[PDB]
């Protein structure tokens, strides 16, 4: 749980840098279900409201 879930806070940081013709945009509107890392609690979820915009 832990180690996938800050790889994909690192790779989602990544994927929020490249302006391309397409983008992460699909994947801000993706919001609509977990687009942020959680593994038990405390980290987790501060960092889940910290990136839910």
């Amino acid at each position: 749980e832990q180690r996938f879930n800050n790889f994909l806070k690192a790779l989602q940081e990544k994927v929020e840098i490249k302006q391309l013709n397409h983008f992460w945009e699909i994947v801000v509107q993706d919001g609509i279900t977990l687009i942020t890392k959680e593994e038990a609690s405390g980290s987790s979820v501060t960092a889940e409201e910290a990136k839910k915009f």
